[PDB]
């Protein structure tokens, strides 16, 4: 009962982490190692993020090297980086991938702000889902006799509740974002 919710928190918590960490790949102004951070390839059958594949070294505020540890990687790299939802287009000189945030534009901003609201509607299906499955724990709990009405009741309300914090938590993310990417 008390476990369930426990469970459902800590479950929530962690799609709020993720939620963060998306949004943290939006560019607002300059380069970041870790604007590349979601960036995953097939590797041998496994997803496996680029930065596990090559040295992420950022030498001017706007452009970053991106290096593979193996030459026959790279362009599966550059181009998992081209499709990518960072809107921007990469180079390489054959050992080396450099990568130039454009001047930002405002037609890119709108763009930008409209992807941190998706981002953050992603974030909170995952949260409702962790709620509906854990809505279900009490429904069953209930339908045992393993907790009387009352109690069920109480951690029905507390589990919505608990659900409205996270989404909410996420609504805050989203919101500093856009505010970022507006002045900064």
């Amino acid at each position: 009962i008390d476990e369930a919710l426990f469970d459902a928190e800590e479950k929530m918590e962690k799609a709020v982490a993720v939620a963060r960490d998306d949004l943290s790949t939006i560019r607002t102004g300059a380069a970041n190692p870790g604007m590349f951070s979601r960036i995953t390839i097939d590797y041998y059958g496994a997803a496996t993020p680029i930065t596990q594949l090559a040295s992420i070294n950022v030498p001017e505020a706007r452009l970053v090297v991106i290096k593979p540890y193996e030459a026959n990687q790279l362009r599966a790299i550059e181009t998992a980086i081209r499709n990518s939802d960072l809107g921007v287009n990469p180079t390489n000189d054959g050992a080396l991938i450099r990568v130039a945030v454009p001047q930002l534009t405002e037609e890119r901003r709108r763009e930008l702000v409209k992807q941190a609201k998706h981002k953050g509607e992603e974030a909170k299906v995952s949260v409702r889902n962790i709620r509906r499955k854990a809505m279900e724990e009490l429904h069953r709990i209930r339908k045992e006799g393993e907790a009387g009405e009352d109690e069920v009741g109480r951690a029905e309300k507390d589990l919505d509740k608990t659900t409205h914090q996270y989404v909410t938590q996420i609504d805050e993310l989203v919101k500093h974002k856009e505010g970022e990417l507006l002045e900064v």
